[PDB]
């Protein structure tokens, strides 16, 4: 399976080992569970944006970063890392960003990237598991 930059094959590959037989009896429910979880998190983020709660956004980013990391979903993990950082009021270089308005705008961009990358991956994973 050639998922491009979306998936770390060395990590995802280890998920696939847990399948007994060729029906993907373990990996497929797991991946499904991740997309549901992601979808829930994105909704809770979309609300957190609406209420301009930067700490919440930071934590949701960190949470979803961790679960995408576990499965090797690199592009999603990265965008969630940015949400974590911008939620703590920091730029990519580590310098502080004191303008909340700027932070929120950067989070919005990274949330859009995350959602789009999730959808892209969901499709490929659907092709893969059929």
């Amino acid at each position: 399976p050639d998922f491009g930059d979306h998936v770390d094959t060395s990590i995802f590959g280890q998920i696939l080992e847990m399948d007994e037989g060729d029906d993907h009896d373990f990996s497929a429910p797991l991946v499904l569970n991740f997309f549901e979880q992601a979808e829930e998190t994105f909704q809770k983020m979309e609300t957190a944006l609406n209420n301009k709660d930067l700490p919440e956004l930071s934590k949701l980013g960190e949470f979803l970063k961790g679960s995408s990391a576990t499965l090797g979903f690199t592009k999603i993990r990265d965008s969630c890392q940015l949400i974590q950082q911008y939620g703590h009021g920091l730029n990519v270089d580590g310098s502080s960003e004191p303008d909340e308005g700027v932070c929120l705008k950067k989070i919005a961009e990274a949330l859009a990237s995350a959602r789009v990358d999730t959808v892209a991956l969901h499709k490929m994973m659907r092709e893969f598991f059929e």
